[PDB]
């Protein structure tokens, strides 16, 4: 009837329908399980919950991410996973609508394989189609050329877009993204004496980290402000009623997205990365991704990210050049809502690919190009 | 046909049916023994007295307690108090219907062994199980999530539970309790002049704790009111008619459960112990258990005890937590009542250690 | 004239001068006060005891360890044990010799800086210098390639260098160590009816693990051999006479090194931690970090640790690789004696923080890198 939009990244999951402006279904991609003894199949002992529901009850559980690094790893939960929000989130059949998933480029083949095979065998989908999420970025912010930086939770990737033809050997992937971000600050709070060992503790500091970071400027002048002065100090409190106060390290945790070395990666930063991927493409298009740069993704969410991003392209390119850094207020969303306008064309309703052509073509048809 | 439920406490049984709202048998766990003279056999004179039959005779007897810091330590003893609950206080064959005996957390697998052997071999019970006493008073309360702190005659123990599920490494046992603090009233009561050396008299000092004594908000400024007033003083009469006289007394024998160096013990106090337990759990429980502290046993009864529970719970924890203490007028019994529900419910059915169990397994099937 | 090794590791301090073979003091890190009533300061009573004299009257005492976890939680203690260390142990003025201390990595930053205040407010020390325990062990063993699993009484943790150079990204902590053990025993002795409950008990059950308790090949093995016969049983001679007899609790208390979820941690075993820690190292670096592994501190004196090390890592690495565990007769002492090494380097000579660097720079010169 409708097409069914599902953004699963890593650690989250954003489903709805097609057509609507924002979905419906947005939750941890987590699994949890009892820690401390065994389940009493006895009683109405759940072995396991999804989502909010473990979010609830993580004192008492071990949670997993299925997707590491934009690569599915436990299938099981995976499918548990996409089972909870088809019949549990969403309130719909999976055998009613076609399915419009996301995924990062330069990912392994058969990761893709493997979920049209569950899309099409424990779910008895109609047709299903695969995407990139940058493209459906783009798409959202409502132009036709730019380049596009895209953070998670596990991926980063830039790819940059002309006219509506894509350049896929300009494309570059980073494995730095926010759980990486996350573990750093968990490495970083020690310095104070506060100890976050378990992964309950992990959620309580990625809050910590979207409640109180943000990106400085100048990281010298920040450093030189926090170490001669109090006011960059914030404080939280903890669900037991603790209290704890943050200094530096409220902008040394997203630094490392402009400096990787501090996590012992050779790469170079976002900046970095997005000029040399400009310096690939023809010379007679540079100077139009310069003048659009498109943000999306949570780990964009930072405050003060636009502003430090543009000041080190200016710096990067030359004088005359037309630099612009594009960050909407809804970027974490943005993806998605490019998939529920690409599933609205009448001019998409070509790419579904049908049980028909999966049956007879096998799972080779998932890397088919139709346009 | 009906399940039985039996909580053995030291120093007290309480016996019943599951199902009831309360247990019929409640005594004692003494078994009291002729002092002055060897029993003239010849004639119609008994050599031991179990529950209140030794209780009203107990001027010329000597009176043990079989059951010492929730260990059993008389074997003999102990299978005679149970024959007395099963043909003489309830009126039932063993042999009939399962039992639900309860045990105290950390105890030595040896006395949960012997105990199966003889609910197995000197009475042909059916089926049988242990289980441990603050899960059945969580069970009683109502609640799935609290920390319990149960305190008795001989243990004191401390057990959280979230969610219904268990969390045995923050499990707590102290050996101070009643029978403790009853030695210690027995020893502060000789600055008056007062002497009780024997058993009965220990029982005597009992009665006058369970009656007169109470846990103050302030222990300093109570003993500062006590000195300079006569307003503290109660009088109490002794068996033979004579009257004494109490006074600060009344509230330093329990203040050992939050001094235990009263006594010569390392350890810190009842509010210290919750506290700890409550801080090994994980950060995202902590909350519902400082919410939810739940009392139970004979020891918990003292007038005040809650209120100088919540403030002192109140001072080590921040002033962002809710703080409960639930303190049911019913504590005493609580353990037997979750018990009644435990053995009542469809899911425990499969609990019971039956007969061929045993026989096939042997001992190590009581873990 | 001579500088001062100490290693002041979590209730034991070993102190002596650079340049020997071993220090002249090893002796427990405690502080015991009177416990029954108060001190009579008319007459000779003393209010505290230190070290081996606390532990000869602790019937009567309570006693305390300064050092909880790695981190100094009593700094008046701290000092009284310095002080004897000094003007009781070793028989020098602080004020003569400079002093080398270790520490634990991923400590708080204030417990050095206090620690500097002391060595040098409290005592006139000339010069100062705190080094990682295990850069110490890999120097006293004399290799420059090497993984370290350094575990003591509060702190364990993983240390890997190649070539010389520091790898600090892929440094490893654990809360797990010996005195985790010696509670783990205390509490299993219970189903024996043994009861232990104060601090001088705790000594005798510490006492009792460093003398009986062993690392098993197998553990299910051991467990079923251990309830099939007798051959397992040790006896234990009380101070006050009596005789306990012990059985398969001699392995269960070291096995918590590698289950961690006996006592409740969601952590991982020593061994499973080891190899993540390689795992992170550059491919062309494990391989000399699988043929390097060095042990050191107290809690890696049980028997057969080492073959269930090797087992294991061969287990988890692959089958063409060279694995190695390396366990000196002389581990306990292996830390101090990197020191009396590098005290004794003339190229070592630039690190002493001296008094004007000190007076001059501040608390923050403690975290600086000379090399
Ligand atoms: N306001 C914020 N500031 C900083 N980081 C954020 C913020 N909101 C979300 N994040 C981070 O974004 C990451 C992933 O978000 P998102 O990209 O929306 O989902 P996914 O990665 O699953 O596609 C999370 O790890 C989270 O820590
Ligand atoms: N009202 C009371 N006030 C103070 N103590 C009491 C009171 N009632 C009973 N006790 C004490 O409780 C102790 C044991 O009671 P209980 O826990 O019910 O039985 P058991 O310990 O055998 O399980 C006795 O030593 C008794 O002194
Ligand atoms: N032979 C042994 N077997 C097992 N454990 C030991 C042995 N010797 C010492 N230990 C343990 O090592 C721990 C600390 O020793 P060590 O690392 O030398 O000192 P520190 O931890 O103070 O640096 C102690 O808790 C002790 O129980
Ligand atoms: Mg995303
Ligand atoms: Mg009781
Ligand atoms: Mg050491």
């Amino acid at each position: 009837t409708t097409a069914l939009v599902c953004d699963n990244g890593s650690g989250l999951v954003k489903a709805g329908f097609a057509g609507d402006d924002a979905p419906r279904a947005v939750f941890p991609s987590i699994v949890g399980r009892p820690r401390h003894q065994g389940v009493m199949v006895g009683m109405g002992q759940k072995d396991s919950y999804v989502g909010d529901e473990a979010q609830s009850k993580r004192g008492i559980l071990t949670l997993k991410y299925p997707i590491e690094h934009g690569i599915i790893t436990n299938w099981d939960d995976m499918e548990k996973i996409w089972h909870h929000t088809f019949y549990n989130e969403l309130r719909v059949a999976p055998e009613e609508h076609p399915t419009l998933l996301t995924e990062a480029p330069l990912n392994p083949k058969a990761n893709r394989e493997k979920m049209t095979q569950i899309m099409f065998e424990t779910f008895n989908v109609p047709a299903m189609y695969v995407a990139i999420q940058a493209v459906l970025s783009l798409y959202a912010s409502g132009r036709t050329t730019g380049i596009v930086l895209d953070s998670g939770d596990g991926v980063t990737h830039n790819v940059p877009i002309y006219e509506g033809y894509a350049l896929p050997h300009a494309i570059m992937r980073l494995d730095l993204a926010g759980r990486d971000l996350t573990d750093y600050l968990m490495k970083i709070l020690t310095e104070r004496g506060y100890s976050f060992v378990t992964t309950a503790e992990r959620e309580i500091v990625r809050d910590i980290k979207e409640k109180l970071c943000y990106v400085a400027l100048d990281f010298e002048n920040e450093m030189a402000t926090a170490a001669s002065s109090s006011s960059l100090e914030k404080s939280y409190e903890l669900p037991d009623g603790q209290v704890i106060t943050i200094g530096n390290e409220r902008f040394r945790c997203p630094e490392t997205l402009f400096q990787p070395s501090f996590i012992g990666m050779e790469s170079a930063g976002i900046h970095e990365t997005t000029y040399n991927s400009i310096m690939k493409c023809d010379i007679d298009i540079r100077k139009d991704l310069y003048a659009n740069n498109v943000m999306s993704g949570g780990t964009t969410m930072y405050p003060g990210i636009a502003d430090r991003m543009q000041k080190e392209i200016t710096a990067l390119a030359p004088s005359t050049m037309k630099i612009k850094i594009i960050a909407p207020p809804e970027r974490k969303y943005s993806v998605w809502i490019g998939g529920s306008i690409l599933a609205s064309l009448s001019t998409f309703q070509q790419m579904w690919i049908t049980k028909q052509e999966y049956d007879e073509a096998g799972p080779s048809i998932v890397h088919r190009k139709c346009f």
